[PDB]
Formats: structure tokens, C-alpha cells, sequence
């Protein structure tokens, strides 16, 4: 077949019930994640090819970057709670990996302030139980699939993308193969 288990994707031998339809994991410390998001725009090209009625979820992970890594998982929870993912993703990635100006929770907070989120609003969210539950959801989802590396994408808690079985000579062509594969898995 054109799409085969074990080449463009793998099947979880332990399928996760009630998992989000399309679930992406990343870390702001993850170099391939910077490429995925800032250069390839994987999330965006996938969403644009998803069937109607299929929603996309993206979660941060703790297992890179130590203390600051967990702070970023909580910050990403704040981003999700406030609905400002599309304003803070680029400066968080560039702050960690490009300028290396993010070294503390306060530096993370500066990114949101510069993005126009009010200090009181950020602080209230940071300390909120709604954000605590969002941190919990992120941790649970990664735990459900025994997650050990990023970037990663899962479809219906059943299938996991396998980009290493793909031609990367042309970045455009790789991205569309990735997206077409997610669409195929979504219709399975």
C-alpha cells in the first residue's frame, strides 16, 4: 500500500481511549520542534488539511530543559487558557533557542507582557486552578502514550506519525506529505 503501518506511521499496541483527534507534542527547548513550527509550519499545514469536525490539540512537555522546561509547560497552559498561543509561540521559541534570553519564569512572563497580555491577567492565570488542570491534562496525555521524544503527533490515540520515513530534500514536499498522512490517518 501507499501508506503502511511501520513506515509513515506506527500503531500503538496500547491504544489510548478518549484521546484527542489530532494531538501534537513539543518543547520550546526542542530543536526539531523549532524547525517544525518556525520553519516548516507543520501544525498549520496539518490543520488546513484536516477533515471538517476534526479539532487540533498541541501540548508542551516536561522532559526537556529541567525546571525551566516545566515552567514552560505551565506557561503554555496559560497560553491555552488565555487563547494567545498564536501571539507567544514565536517569541517563546526565539527566546529559548535564538536569542537565549529566556532563563527564568520572569523572562517567560516578559514574553507575554511584550505580547500585550496584562501583568495582572498573566499572573492571575499563572496561579489559577484552571491552569493547574490544564497542566494536568498536558501531563496525562504524554503519560498515556509513554512519550519520550518530541516533536510527536498522534491521531485518535491510535496512530503515531513517523516522519523519519520521508524525503526532506524539499521542505514544502515534506510538509505536504506529513499533512496528507495526517489526513489519511484521520479518515481511517
Amino acid at each position: 500500500a501507499q501508506y503502511e503501518d511501520g513506515k509513515q506511521y506506527t500503531t500503538l499496541e496500547k491504544p489510548v481511549a478518549g484521546a484527542p483527534q489530532v494531538l501534537e507534542f513539543f518543547s520550546f527547548f526542542c530543536p526539531h520542534c523549532y524547525q517544525f513550527e518556525e520553519v516548516l509550519h507543520i501544525s498549520d499545514n496539518v490543520k488546513k488539511k484536516l477533515p471538517e469536525g476534526v479539532k487540533m490539540t498541541k501540548y508542551h512537555v516536561n522532559f526537556m530543559g529541567g525546571d525551566l522546561g516545566k515552567d514552560l509547560t505551565q506557561a503554555w497552559a496559560v497560553a491555552m487558557a488565555l487563547g494567545v498561543e498564536d501571539k507567544v509561540t514565536v517569541p517563546l521559541f526565539e527566546g529559548v533557542q535564538k536569542t537565549q534570553t529566556i532563563r527564568s519564569a520572569s523572562d517567560i512572563r516578559d514574553v507575554f507582557i511584550n505580547a500585550g497580555i496584562k501583568g495582572e491577567e498573566y499572573d492571575a492565570a499563572w496561579n489559577s486552578f484552571v491552569v493547574k488542570s490544564l497542566v494536568a491534562q498536558q501531563e496525562k496525555a504524554a503519560a498515556d502514550v509513554q512519550l519520550r521524544g518530541v516533536p510527536a503527533m498522534f491521531v485518535n490515540g491510535k496512530y503515531q506519525l513517523n516522519p523519519q520515513g520521508m524525503d526532506t530534500s524539499n521542505m514544502d514536499v515534506f510538509v505536504q506529505q506529513y499533512a496528507d498522512t495526517v489526513k489519511y490517518l484521520s479518515e481511517k
